């Protein structure tokens, strides 16, 4: 199940409006009270008229508007469940600006939601883009608008939430496709639970930001229920996704083809393991004792090239497990790995333990010191999240988590990590005075301009449970060694939550759950616009443009050259990103050095260390004077 972020409003004065109803089903129905009672468009002798169909509400009184529901036909038959779907409100009914809400709902007979921030309206709209199952019609049995006990504006200055993205399945899962640039996301055999699985199977979901169409596709082709894996994006552009439900399988996602291809299979059964893209393109994973059994699983590294998955047996987990209380079954989980010069792999964490973990022969690892800084030794930050902001000055910004995976207080340590080469201790300090709030479950993501943008989570780690909720995003500087906490959002993104940076330099926030059952399932996700995107007038600013670029793809130390529409002042590479479970090895940020040929020509180079700038594909973004990056262009990099 689901469940409203507010409370049901009284439908008592109410007047509703449909574009048609057939004799039996009139538009009323809808409100009720009569869950066997539904609104149904034309049909048989009235014709069949095609979608879109629309709801209108006259709640006659202002309210202050954070949700809907909507209560499909109880029938047992499928005509006129909603599929793809906009919510719009308005204070005058004639004047709808854009949905608070849109996207798709689950083919099926269950409640539906649509769950946004607060606005005060008088006037609600539901429209029908597309019926579950391709079929002319539209059907509701029951229709509720929800409220907040009240209405706070946004604080100027602070970025914006909104709109909600609905969905049919909880992205526990979900990663960039770098040729379309549409959000790639995934569940399980179901679209809402993964207990149980026959395996084999795997529930996905795609957003497109350009049309804001939701589609998916059940994947079965690479026998694979892709829950709880290690997610890597290799030096080609594929998304390698390993284990999980399927403790040995790996299945391919290519961009380009649209398509999922059959991956060999691990030479160990893991889940909830991490994986890492390698300077060379190769892909290392370790540990993942979720699924496979529970047991000592050290490094093993997949190559693009030959298509198979190599034993490293010395690349050892034992020196990066964490003291959790549940013992292996978590201590080997969601490392924070980072690919590095010469085919190493960094291990920022969560183990107090850093190391350094190596690729040739039968593997090796190097203690690299514990994270620490001048005010002590850093614990255990299981579910933590670390985050390489500044790849060409090696620094990771590390936070939150807790000592244990469950049951456990989450902390508000923060760490600034500075890599030199492979061996070598780093140099490890505290990052400012740490979060404002303590959380676990949360999710981050590096931005244009080389802040990380921190979000979700709750104080205490309790799997499934939305109990002590962290609403209040935070944002790190570096330049100023400062976080800054943001406008807040309303709906709870803990456990199975995700983030990552859209090609517009929005962050796409979303995910929690997958319970079956459990009314705290989020079949959603939100969008969060930085203050970077906003002028001093509360106003949408006016982008720069990347008018031409002299090539698309790059090796490392080439030099790539564009043409603007105006001055640019600073420009970064962010590679694309990959999330689940708060892991995300793919992001990570190279800030460019300009050389201005003159007007709106400029020229860079990218980092000749393929450690550094990690093969792939990256978005490119250039900023103006006044901070306000343009949207991304897609570069790939090699080796
Ligand atoms: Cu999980």
């Amino acid at each position: 199940a689901s469940a409203p972020i507010g409370s049901a409003i009284s439908r008592n004065n109410w007047a509703v409006t449909c574009d048609s109803a057939q004799s039996g089903n009139e538009c009323n129905k809808a409100i009720d009270g009569n869950k066997d009672t539904f609104w149904h468009t034309f049909y048989g002798a009235n014709g069949d008229p095609k979608p879109p169909h629309t709801y209108t509400i006259d709640m006659k009184t202002t309210q202050n508007v954070n949700g809907l529901s909507m209560l499909p036909r109880q029938d047992g038959n499928q005509n006129g469940w909603i599929g793809r779907h906009e919510v719009y409100l308005s204070s005058d009914g004639t004047n709808w600006g854009s949905p608070v809400a849109s996207g798709s709902w689950f083919a099926d007979s269950t409640t539906k939601y649509s769950n946004f921030e607060t606005r005060p309206a008088r006037y609600v709209r539901l429209v029908a883009i597309t019926e579950a199952n391709g079929q002319p019609w539209t059907s509701i049995a029951e229709i509720n608008v929800f409220q907040a006990s009240s209405y706070t504006a946004p604080q100027p200055g602070l970025g914006r939430w909104g709109p909600t993205i609905d969905l049919p399945i909880v992205p526990a899962a979900a990663a960039i496709e770098p040729t379309s640039g549409r959000v790639l996301m995934w569940s399980s055999y179901r679209n809402d639970a993964f207990g149980g699985s026959p395996g084999g199977i795997t529930l996905t979901s795609s957003w497109d930001p350009s049309t804001g169409i939701v589609s998916d596709r059940t994947v079965t082709v690479t026998k694979h229920d892709m829950f709880c894996p290690g997610i890597s994006m290799d030096g080609n552009g594929q998304i390698v996704v390993t284990g999980g439900n399927d403790a040995k399988k790996t299945s391919l996602y290519d961009s380009s083809s649209d398509s999922w291809i059959p991956g060999p299979d691990m030479q160990v059964a893991r889940g909830y393991q991490s994986s890492a893209t390698m300077s060379d393109g190769r892909v290392f994973t370790i540990g993942g004792s979720w699924s496979g059994g529970v047991f000592e699983k050290n490094g093993e590294v997949y190559s693009p090239s030959s298509k198979t998955w190599t034993s490293l047996p010395n690349a050892k987990v034992n020196p990066m497990l964490t003291a959790d209380k549940q013992g292996l079954y978590r201590s080997d989980n969601h490392a924070w790995l980072f690919g590095w010069k010469k085919g190493s792999v960094f291990q920022a964490g969560p183990s107090t333990a850093m190391n350094w973990y190596y690729t040739s022969g039968s593997g090796d690892v190097k203690s690299a010191g514990k994270r620490q800084s001048n005010r002590g030794v850093a614990p255990d930050a299981m579910c933590g999240n670390a985050v390489m902001y500044d790849a060409v000055k090696g620094k990771i910004l590390t936070f939150g988590g807790s000592p244990d995976y469950q049951d456990s207080d989450a902390t508000t340590n923060a760490h600034i990590i500075t890599l030199g080469e492979p061996g070598t201790s780093p140099n490890t300090v505290f990052a400012s005075n740490g979060l404002y709030f303590a959380r676990t479950f949360h999710t981050s993501v590096v931005l244009p301009d080389g802040s990380t943008f921190i979000t979700g989570g709750q104080r205490r780690g309790i799997p499934f449970e939305d109990s002590t909720p962290v609403f209040t995003p935070e944002i790190y500087v570096p330049e100023q060694d400062t976080f800054y906490k943001q406008n807040p959002n309303s709906i709870v993104r803990v456990y199975h939550s995700i983030s990552l940076l859209l090609p517009d330099g929005r962050v796409f926030n979303g995910g929690g759950g997958l319970c079956g059952d459990c009314t705290t399932n989020h079949f959603d996700a939100q969008i969060f616009t930085p203050n970077y995107l906003y002028n001093s007038n509360g106003n949408l600013a006016t982008r720069p443009k990347i008018t031409r670029t002299s090539t698309q793809s790059v090796k490392v130390g080439g030099r790539i050259t564009i043409s603007t529409d105006s001055s640019i002042s600073k420009a970064s590479l962010i590679r694309y990103g990959t999330a689940t479970h708060t892991v995300n090895t793919d992001q990570r940020r190279i800030p460019l050095t300009l050389t201005n040929n003159g007007g709106n020509s400029y020229s860079f180079q990218v980092p000749s260390d393929s450690g550094v700038a990690l093969p792939g594909y990256w978005m490119l973004f250039v900023m103006n004077s006044a901070g306000v990056p343009s949207v991304a262009s897609t570069i790939r990099v090699t080796q």
